[PDB]
Order: C-alpha cells, then sequence, then structure tokens
C-alpha cells in the first residue's frame, strides 16, 4: 500500500509547520490518524471518494473519473494525492484547513492537541 515511517513524514510535513498554528506534531498525528501513513489510501465515504494521506475528497476538493462535477476547490486531479510527492496534497489541505478548519480530519481536535512530544521523529 506505500506506508511511510512516522520519520518520513515528520520529514515530508515540513511546509506545513505552524500553519493556521497547527504544529509539526500535530499534523503528523492528523496524517496517522486519517490513513496511517498509507500515501495511496483510497475510501469510499456516505457522499465522496476519499484520497491519499490526508484522504481529500473528489466532491469539493479535487476531481476524479468518478464525479467531474467536483467543485474542486484545489484545481486538481484526485490521482495526483496517491504518489509519493506530498507537495500538492499540502498546498491542498492548507486550502482545507482555511475553508473548513481541522475538524476534516478530526471529529475532536484534543484528539492530536495532546501529548505532542510522541509525534516528534527522535532520529532527527
Ligand atoms: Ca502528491
Amino acid at each position: 500500500m506505500e506506508q511511510l515511517t512516522k520519520c518520513e513524514v515528520f520529514q515530508k510535513l515540513k511546509d506545513l509547520k505552524d500553519y493556521g498554528g497547527v504544529s509539526l506534531p500535530e499534523w503528523v498525528c492528523v496524517a496517522f490518524h486519517t490513513s496511517g501513513y498509507d500515501t495511496q489510501a483510497i475510501v469510499q465515504n456516505n457522499d465522496s471518494t476519499e484520497y491519499g494521506l490526508f484522504q481529500i475528497n473528489n466532491k469539493i476538493w479535487c476531481k476524479d473519473d468518478q464525479n467531474p462535477h467536483s467543485r474542486n476547490i484545489c484545481n486538481i486531479s484526485c490521482d495526483k494525492f496517491l504518489d509519493d510527492d506530498l507537495t500538492d496534497d499540502i498546498v491542498c489541505a492548507k486550502k482545507i484547513l482555511d475553508k473548513v478548519g481541522i475538524n476534516y480530519w478530526l471529529a475532536h481536535k484534543a484528539l492530536c492537541s495532546e501529548k505532542l512530544d510522541q509525534w516528534l521523529c527522535e532520529k532527527l
């Protein structure tokens, strides 16, 4: 499935550090919580399909073959969230945080806004 390690994720999400006030360790927690670090995760939801590490949906954020009617706010093909380069994923994730907040990923922010030191890559 191509799952990354916590340390790889910590290095790859660098550009999200403190964005919107969300610390890097919290972003790593969000990633593990939503996809378990699987960059190729695709999940069928109630009214949409979610793609990649950040599980971005094809109803509002990206466009895929299933829903050509996507508002495509991130202006990108969803399959672009299934590869190993997290750069476009991150650009779209910032747009999601900006528009709908951390609740896109967390039922409750407390899930990842606590005991943050466990999300820091020790070998860094
Ligand atoms: Ca990508």
